[PDB]
């Protein structure tokens, strides 16, 4: 029953039809929460695509469905995994996107130890994306290293839009407990009305991620985790020795407690630690094929 009504709304607001047709040779590369990622090819093309395909009745919150393929639909930017078309598939909703060539960012640090110039490229990239997003109301909401992907030269975009949100004039906020539990703002936890400011919070436990190789209480579960990040001042980086004064004050404008004093990514996007942003080429040595 509200599996139908759920079902026909969701119709509306993807691409009509089955892309069965002109999708070949499904590769499976990833599984999560919402379900699985495949690369296929356009038959009328040769090209790649890679698909997701989210089981509707096989989610925890059933509507966050409805949210990155209308806020995201025709949505162009340089850093950002561009989403081709939806569609309705028996039981399940398809989403079809630009293929990115190189792998995620998680990848990279888990193995290896990036370089400040690396660190900085990332993060222009993502702020680049992040500014333009939250320009137009648009809270990324899930931003970690397994969002950050890469192509075979080395350029970063933004994906995984799937827990994504868009504020307004007249719904200025959220109040929803979504995201990955040890990369969650403060304030997400807290269960508070909240803005694009988590996703600031979250690109500082990204670089949490590419000085330490994890965030921090990733050992404790997750229930717990959540806990010590709203109870507890921002947590420190492991390799603290390892950064420079411009990372580590780069690092102190995103891992503020009061979204209110934290800085926003156009304000980002102007610290001086940016300066030191390699070329896109300078992330190659750091991929699996070119280790
Ligand atoms: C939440 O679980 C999950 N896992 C994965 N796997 C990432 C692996 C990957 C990303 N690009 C690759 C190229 C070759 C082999 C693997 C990869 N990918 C995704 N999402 C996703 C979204 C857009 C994408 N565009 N291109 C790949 C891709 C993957 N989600």
């Amino acid at each position: 029953m509200s599996h139908e009504q759920f079902r026909a709304a969701l119709q509306l607001v993807v691409d009509p039809g089955d892309p069965r047709s002109y999708l070949d040779n499904f590769i499976k590369i990833g599984e999560g929460s919402t379900g699985i990622v495949c690369i296929a090819t356009v038959r009328s093309s040769g090209k790649l695509v890679a698909v997701k395909k989210m089981d509707l009745r096989k989610q925890q919150r059933r509507e966050l469905l409805f949210n990155e393929v209308v806020i995201m639909r025709d949505y162009q930017h340089e850093n950002v995994v561009e989403m081709y078309n939806s569609y309705l598939v028996g039981d399940e909703l398809w989403v079809v996107m630009e293929f990115l060539e190189g792998g995620a960012l998680t990848d990279i640090v888990t193995h290896t130890r990036m370089n400040e110039e690396q660190i900085a490229a990332v993060c222009l990239a993502v702020l680049q994306a992040l500014s333009v997003l939250h320009a137009q109301g648009v809270i990324h909401r899930d931003i970690k290293s397994d969002s950050i992907l890469l192509t075979h030269d080395g350029r970063v975009k933004l994906s995984d839009f799937g827990f994504c949100a868009q504020v307004s004039k007249e719904v200025p906020r959220r109040k929803s407990l979504v995201g990955t539990p040890y990369w969650m703002a403060p304030e997400l936890i807290s269960r508070l009305p909240y803005g694009p400011e988590v996703d600031i919070w979250s690109l500082g436990i990204m670089v949490i991620e590419m000085v330490d190789g994890e965030p921090p209480y990733f050992n404790e579960p997750p229930l717990k985790a959540m806990k010590m990040i709203r109870d507890n001042l921002p947590p420190r980086l492991k390799n603290l020795h390892k950064v420079s004064p411009s990372l580590k004050g780069f690092l102190d404008r995103l891992l503020v407690r009061d979204p209110a004093q934290r800085a926003t990514a156009a304000e980002l996007l102007k610290h001086p630690f940016l300066a030191k942003a390699g070329p896109p080429a300078s992330i190659v040595p750091l991929m699996r094929q070119n280790r």
